[PDB]
DNA sequence: ATAAATT
DNA sequence: TTAATTA
């Protein structure tokens, strides 16, 4: 039904990982939460269940990785996220980079050039800027920065009372 | 003054063991002979040394191995190669495989690709087609292909002696 | 929409504090400016984007710094500015010497010759005198010093003030 | 009388902890040596002082440097070395690689650069290729090879009754 | 007194 | 369904 949590993550590489750490805690909160594995290849776009997903939810919580940049699917889902929350300011973006550095997103460049000059040779000429703007705009909104030292565990301690703080007084 | 052997290598992976022994080998039985040397780079066709030598060549022996598709240069040395051999059938070539095996690099499959559609996507879309053709016809030519294991020792001789035959009596 | 105001500066020496300030404090203030970053290396200096502007432009402003010498296309780029400043001067230059001393930079003495000692064997030995000139020209126009202790800020502040009047009230 | 073992060195570069202690154990085997440290540059032909010695003396040894090539002065010396070597083959050679490995010197290639570079900026493109084709011959014969952490006195001892064996037979 | 391609 | 630097 009607829940505050929609997510994303990369795939093999921290899926469950986060899993583990971060969406239980949330559970143990009383906030019904979303997400789920799936990779089609069948198409591109999945209807009533993605758009369900993106249409309903209300504050989103991209833990990009530092291999967010192979999947199609996960390059057009941030797309539609960036762009549905573009239109009334009262839902809000919560940003939490991972491992790779907060410096690699206001222009692209250390891991994720091999990315994209394979995934250059393939996909449209055009659509290709609507999400390069996209991931532009994230390194700028507040943010965690969890690095591969400090421990990671406990802030999700941290981060999820703050979720339940932009809920529970209005 | 006039040397009678041209040659060919890749660059940083048998500018060692193999090759120089080859080179040394030679010139030890009074058969004046050239090679490549420069680490020069300089132009996409330099004329007055290869272009003069080429022409003024008369056995061919390049020596394969397994990057020898990494070649913006070379390659078309190859090229010039097979091509110039052509018009005169009277002088003959003689690989002699390395290290991979004489089929995989026939047909630009196995770990063999991967390096030219690199170097198939970077220029003259039609040229392409000019240099797999021209690696093409080299690969029936009988040679001592080598192994991990055959003595380089041996094979050093046994191409020795040939190399003579078909110069001093013919 | 025409482009009004110019620049040019080395690279890697203020990427990261003066220049992007500038060009931001200045864009909050109503003036539509241009710079860039590519660099090129495909010829000597081309036409569509920087000889677009550098004919269509006004308002020269240059910035020397400590890196001011090795700049392979950028030393071009003064001359092709100070040679368009000859045809009708009602178009200025305001150039603020930074962190490098005002009058070592006459000459090439202090810490610079040692950029010529080598810069001559390699490019032109005949159009150095045509870059020398033109670097020997600013030495003269009166504006802003700026040691490591004048705080970037203020400087901020008043060199927008004088290119707005020149603009202005005329 | 005469010298016996003409040396060489670098300029400054290792005038302490090196050369000089092999020059006080190598007299006290009683065989007379030279070495000397006048600067010239009166210009750059020192005539009857090492060119006595050089057609004067016995058996050599050159020592290179992390840095020799960019020596004009040692570098010219090294080449009537191998010169008033190369007429007769009964005066050896015996050098000692220090500083450097003999992977950079049979190539004049790698930290040499910064020398020979603007070294020869000044100077024609004939003499350079006479010099370089001189420093490249030593990087065949024998090599004691002291490096980074052989203690260099060991060495000494192990230098030392080479060449008395050099003498008595 | 200390930079180089696209080897 | 993998990749070069003379700012």
């Amino acid at each position: 039904v009607e829940y505050d949590v929609f997510l994303s993550f990369r795939g093999p590489d921290t899926r469950k990982q986060f899993t583990d750490f971060l969406y239980h805690f949330l559970c143990y909160y009383k906030i019904h939460t979303f997400r789920d594995d799936d990779e089609l290849r069948k198409g591109k776009e999945i209807g009533p269940n993605l758009l369900r997903a993106i249409d309903q939810s209300k504050i989103y919580v991209p833990i990009i990785s530092s291999g967010y940049a192979d999947s199609k699917w996960c390059l057009m889902e941030l797309a539609e996220i960036v762009r549905r929350q573009e239109e009334d300011p009262r839902r809000i973006i919560l940003p939490i980079f991972y491992m790779v550095d907060p410096s690699d997103v206001r222009h692209q460049t250390g891991c994720y050039k091999k990315a994209f000059r394979k995934h250059a040779n393939k996909f449209d000429g055009q659509t290709i800027q609507n999400w390069k703007d996209a991931l532009k705009k994230v390194g700028d909104l507040k943010g965690w920065h969890i690095g591969k030292d400090d421990e990671q565990g406990a802030i999700a301690d941290k981060v999820s009372a703050d979720i339940w703080s932009h809920i529970s007084k209005e």
